[PDB]
């Protein structure tokens, strides 16, 4: 009872060295929550248990938040969650530690007509990449579906959601051509004509009068709907709309001949938005917010991976939007939020590139990491990170203060540069911005791989950041 | 029994789409330039009751606890409409309709004067957007725009607008196919798309026309044209911004006459039918009544990417929002539950299916003449529109009565962008991208269904009455 | 004191010492740091009071206004005159340009193995460079040191150059060997500085260097080198951020001395020309009379796309103006009503006519030297710049005795972009893109009139003195 309470947080938290479950747990959460929906009702249920207070962004804070502060999370379009914690004692120029994640991953969507006339007997449906999927890495792949149903229960005008999910059914597969063939089985493929899923290959009931009354009726295969309905527990009269992925149902796995790897789908940047949130939830077991001066928040975004302009992407502003109504909502009186911002540290925390043996050409030499050593600072000249000579020094600081250790990434000048939403946060916020992350292999592969100490090594990196970077940071006044 | 006809024509309350096309031809051929536009959409907003607040100066004293019908104008571009109600609350959020007003053009360089070559006369341009192409060649060609001038013995700074039409001033002459490589396109747009004004035979320039300070950066005769057509002196003029345009009158067409072809539809289209929409709306809203804050608001530059003070990244629609609110409650309004209360209508034109090329469309997603609006939808950030959106302008068109089409590209092909992903992270409120779909989008002249004004108008009017109880239902 | 004012602000048509001034500055002041810490210096020399970002501004601001500025990142600043007569109606006047230059920088572990006895060092372009511009010039280092005293915790900064003494340089290769010798070369493997060739007698790392954060990062002379320029020990080197720039000092040129050359012209030029214009204009601003709120505003980033926290996007300017009228009224300012009375200059050097390249200039819309400020045209958004504005600096140039020039790019050319269009979006208010013409932009050395340093002070001076009374024309 009170020893397996201690024991939990050692599991969770990595208090006593154990990286094995943390690693384990990231798994079983790839593993479970396939879509961002899930992802995001993942994380809200866990920080339910750790009692923050949901928040609506369709009502005023004011009468939610008092002088107290405490412990919030407020959600924007089911995939753009923010989770913080407000000290009694917090000023405007304590800032705010704030790490930006994002929860969207590269996938497959459902075309909003995903209906394919039968092609000598095969069921197919029509989908759309989400970034840069539907390639040979997707051929061949067990492919489950799930994501968010609308709904509208009969006798009543009220709609709904519900969240579906095959798992472990793989619905579809997208079929390589045999090599017998010839050059018309060597890639790359047409994504809209040679890489379409197939669902079926049905043989000789027809659609009933309530059916033909849904608004998706001729919109998806008779099948399908009925599927959906079935995993949500509502008739297909009831269906409204849908925002469906196709992923991969392959359950993660630690491997390696001495299991220092962990092999899972979608860890761009579920890795890093794991890592935090857990972070968060540890460093907040230890916080009484009546006592605290400070303004902590793990910000998880939609749409980084097709540029964050959008709503519910980092362009979006909900971390500015919850540092402000907040801070009005606790004071109720004039803050200053230029003087919140200036004092503020923003970890834009996002998967980089572990180095890759086989392609030692594209790595730049002393600027690269390597597995189960920690976290690793992006480092770019032209932009592409927001992180310059002051973050880095703060985050090696903080490392030293803690023992974490700290690795670089940074481009050769002849190769190329992703580019992260900690460059919109800055511009946004005006806050010194450090970009950061959990090195991985294979990124935007349909299966990824990190280190098998890796989850627990960031989770320790970010509970020490939550801990410890008012302090650091004073440092350089 | 005038007034009675005059709403069944306009806001198609007795199933006449005949009117509404004429109107819409009408509007384009007599507002030319996006000047023109937005001055239009201002007279006919003075006509229907609303008040216009300068930009200038603060709002606190012109809006007050009972709110009412204001718009307001930047740059003489970017014209926002709005409808506040004095029962209004944060809560309630926005209805906005966000549309442009730019079209693709040819303007006037800042030095238009270039030598004559052999006799003839001609004028240098610079292509807005993607213009200068060969459907821009032998097109009768109108001059127009805004002319800055200072009255003799003045020192102020006033505007006028001018128009050549009917009369084509100049023309982009194709070379005869006869000539052989030399006549194959595509065509130079600096050194061989340029207007050919005159052939002048044998006044020269008189002293006072020479303390013009556009003498020397246009051709003496193109000063004193547009000088007359403004009705003041060479010597007054300061500057100008003027385009070239398409003076060919739209016209219903096909055999049927299913079909409207006119120039500058994108996106004048949804502009003028969300308008048009929100005065038929106006017209039975009693402000001292109303809990809704209703808005059209209309974008410059949108054509180039959105990123100037008069475009959607200027931040008009929020402007207008947190100065109107400030102004009518006289205390502090949370904008941010606001716009988390808001739907956005990002209403820009879309493609017809042209049945020339299907190859290029998406089979289930692409819409049709004369049937209604088109959602736009893109799973990669092109347009704003999710799930929720769908099913909730789905829903609208389900109690309105309206029709609703699909527009998404095929994964092997490729999508441009609205204002709608740039307006959606601007205020954090849900954003739909939608419009009136038509064929040969940026073409010198374009074609769409000739019942789609008035099926775009009713859709928008219906957006107006229901969007809030629609959306209500998702709560 | 009056020969002082008459070079620096050319009063006694002293053209010649201020162009001297400017190339002391570019060559005092390598870096994006030390410009910043120049013009700090500069400003606290004519009495603006220095405004931490970190503080409430309401503490230091009052209803008496005032001269001052703020630095964010050490790269971004911002001076503002502030009338104690100032309200939102009367708007800003602001001038905005960048102090970031192309430039090279040393890579965050710098240290390579000697190769066949020759020391290289690690580094990245900042913008475009490590071409052919960049080989075979005499190359020095210079930038911010952090460091930690010992037996304390606080970090600190110290600045170091090592001008004149050029410790790198990138070695072209002969033209005798071929193929090999023609470029372009690879950034990473080919165009590497090389710092020495040092002999066995240099010693060995000491256990106090080796407790150093940054040994092995950097090979030990480079790091004992910055260590004896700042004047610390090398085991209190926290971290670095140093550039790779020309160490030749600028020069007037020509025959008949109508040239200026110099590195770092863009946007330096302007910045310098737009802050001693600042300073000139603030000597006779007595604040307590004055009704207006003037800024020079200088930008990082600007190479790279203006995104971070110290560039454009940032919106320092806007965090001033907001920061300063909250402060100042202790009345809620509207902040819609201040910019939609306010005019921007984005300030950033612009291209000469180069008569080599006739091909890529368009005609009557080029600048040459040694006449006036050159304003920056563009009708596809890459500039602000619009008919109103053109009209508002030809107005203020006619009435202060200045001459303006044009650039607009040939319409199968191509266009750059400023930090202008971005301005006017997050303000909403009119903006201007112009500056002061240069040859050889974003090369290591590049060139302008000699004359031109002078003028484009002139003209500033003259858009604080008469900007406000100009625009009143145009209402
Ligand atoms: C050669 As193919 C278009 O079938 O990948
Ligand atoms: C666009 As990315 C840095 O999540 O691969
Ligand atoms: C070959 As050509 C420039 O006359 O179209
Ligand atoms: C840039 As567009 C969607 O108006 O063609
Ligand atoms: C031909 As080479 C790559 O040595 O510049
Ligand atoms: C990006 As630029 C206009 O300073 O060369
Ligand atoms: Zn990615
Ligand atoms: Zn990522
Ligand atoms: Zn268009
Ligand atoms: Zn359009
Ligand atoms: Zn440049
Ligand atoms: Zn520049």
């Amino acid at each position: 009872e009170e020893k397996e309470k201690k024991e939990n947080e050692n599991s969770w938290c990595i208090l006593e060295h154990n990286y094995e479950d943390i690693a384990q747990e990231f798994i079983d959460f790839i593993y479970k929550n396939p879509t961002t929906y899930h992802v995001v009702s993942f994380f809200a249920e866990l920080l339910d248990k750790h009692n923050f207070k949901y928040l609506s962004e369709k009502s005023n804070w004011q009468d939610s938040i008092g002088e107290d502060g405490g412990k919030f999370y407020t959600i924007r379009n089911g995939t753009n969650l923010s989770a913080f914690i407000l000290g009694k004692n917090w000023r405007a120029e304590k800032g705010v530690g704030v790490i930006g994640s994002h929860v969207d991953a590269l996938t497959v969507k459902l075309k909003p007509v995903s209906f394919k006339d039968t092609a000598e007997g095969y069921g197919r449906i029509a989908v759309a990449p989400y970034g840069g999927t539907l390639n040979e890495l997707w051929l061949d792949r067990d492919l489950g579906i799930g994501g968010r149903l609308l709904y509208k229960k009969k006798g009543t005008n009220e709609i709904k959601s519900a969240l579906v999910d095959s798992t472990p059914l793989p619905v579809c597969r997208i079929p390589s051509l045999a090599p017998h063939f010839g050059k018309p089985a060597e890639g790359p493929f047409d994504k809209e004509d040679q890489t379409i899923p197939v669902i079926g290959f049905p043989t000789p009931e027809p659609p009933t009068d309530d059916e033909k009354k849904s608004p998706l009726f001729g919109k998806h295969c008779i099948h399908l709907l009925r599927y959906v309905a079935k995993l949500a527990g509502v008739e297909v009269s009831e269906l409204i709309q849908m925002d469906l992925d196709l992923f991969d149902v392959q359950k993660g796995t630690i491997g390696g001949i001495g299991k220092h790897f962990l092999f899972a789908p979608r860890l761009d940047d579920r890795l890093c938005s794991f890592a935090a949130m857990i972070a968060l939830i540890c460093y907040a077991k230890d916080v009484n917010t009546e006592e605290s001066d400070l303004f902590s928040t793990v910000t998880l975004y939609d749409n980084e991976e097709i540029g964050s302009l959008t709503r519910q992407g980092a362009k979006g502003g909900l971390l500015e939007s919850v540092v402000e109504r907040s801070s009005s909502a606790f004071t109720k009186k004039p803050v200053d939020l230029h003087t919140v911002w200036a004092n503020s540290i923003i970890l834009s925390a996002d998967v980089n590139h572990l180095y890759n043996p086989n392609f030692p050409e594209v790595y730049l030499k002393n600027h690269f990491p390597v597995p189960n050593v920690g976290i690793t600072l992006s480092l770019d000249p032209n932009g592409h990170m927001a992180t310059d000579v002051v973050g880095t020094a703060l985050v090696e600081e903080l490392a030293r203060r803690n023992g974490d250790k700290v690795q670089y990434f940074q481009i050769k000048n002849n190769s190329r540069s992703g580019g992260t939403i900690g460059p919109s946060l800055a511009s946004q916020t005006g806050a010194r911005t450090i970009d950061l992350g959990i090195a991985q292999l294979s990124m935007h592969s349909i299966r990824a791989a990190t280190g098998s100490k890796d989850v627990g090594l960031g989770v320790k990196f970010f509970n020490g950041f939550f801990k410890h970077w008012r302090s650091v940071y004073d440092e350089f006044g």
